[PDB]
């Protein structure tokens, strides 16, 4: 849902090669935290999808935290997503250079 950025409102994905810093953990809110990097080449809006496929041609999730810009090349942001009840694959970036992990989510039932 809202994980790809604000259509319109806001600018491109980071294609240089990327990398989570914290690779995505449940919060025991419904979320997933995570912390992730950039290097050189990219001014980006922050990339983190969350698909039903591994790739991310799919945006499933909610973003939780924020959305900004990387201040320097180097810049490494802090970001909660929420996905949907079942499974979600969490991508960090766009092209070749984009990381992926596997999450699953308990139902709506208990609400963690």
């Amino acid at each position: 849902m809202s994980a790809l950025t604000l259509k319109g409102t806001s600018y491109k994905m980071c294609t240089d090669k990327m990398s989570f810093v914290k690779n995505p953990t449940d919060t025991g809110h419904g979320t997933v935290v995570m912390q992730v990097k950039v290097p050189k080449g990219a001014p980006c809006k922050i990339p983190v999808i969350v698909a039903d496929d591994l790739t991310a041609a799919i945006n499933k999730g909610i973003l939780v935290t924020v959305n900004p810009i990387a201040s320097t090349n180097d810049d490494e942001v802090l970001i909660e997503v929420n996905p949907p009840f079942g499974d979600s694959y969490i991508i960090v970036g766009t092209g070749d250079s984009r990381l992926t992990y596997q999450w699953h989510k308990e139902g709506s039932s208990i609400g963690k």
